[PDB]
């Protein structure tokens, strides 16, 4: 697809069975989901925002669909303002900006 | 151009009469740069997500070109961490997402 920028970028993922929607996000390098359950070991990850660093806990290798494109990747789960895609999972679909 | 995502989208802007490095956000409504003077009137603004809000300037109507692309329009100056071109920018040098 192709996606122009007039509106947020906002699409429905998969995860865990469950739709939620997420916002494709190029300026993050890593994705974070608000919180919610996954399966297995997490890991703790300290990502910095424009407030500062926070504390988020990392999921590697779960299953998650995003505009139906299947990936498995690293997923962090925390307090975001919204679910978003970052470029851990935008460059497995793909994903380039253009222009 | 077509910007790959396995590296942070950094271009070079021209704001000012500076020339600056900034990050292309698909997740910011809008722009925001480090501490620095610009022309005209401003208001003030909070803008936040991950760890926290930072107070910011507002200025709008401001030119800056982007890629050798011109455009107009608002942007925020305050204690962000990174240089970031937001949406506001973004749709006016037609960039899209793609994949
Ligand atoms: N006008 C304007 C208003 C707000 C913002 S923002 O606060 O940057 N923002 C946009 C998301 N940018 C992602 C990068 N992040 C930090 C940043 C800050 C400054 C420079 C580079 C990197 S982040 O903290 O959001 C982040 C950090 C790490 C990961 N893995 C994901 C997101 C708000 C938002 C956060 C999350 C969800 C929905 C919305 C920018 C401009
Ligand atoms: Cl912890
Ligand atoms: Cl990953």
């Amino acid at each position: 697809p192709q996606i122009t920028l007039w509106q947020r970028p906002l699409v429905t993922i998969k995860i865990g069975g469950q739709l939620k929607e997420a916002l494709l996000d190029t300026g993050a390098d890593d994705t974070v989901l608000e919180e919610m359950s996954l399966p297995g070991r997490w890991k703790p990850k300290m990502i910095g925002g424009i407030g500062g660093f926070i504390k988020v806990r990392q999921y590697d290798q779960i299953l998650i669909e995003i505009c139906g494109h299947k990936a498995i990747g690293t997923v962090l789960v925390g307090p975001t303002p919204v679910n978003i895609i970052g470029r851990n999972l935008l460059t497995q679909i793909g994903c380039t900006l253009n222009f």
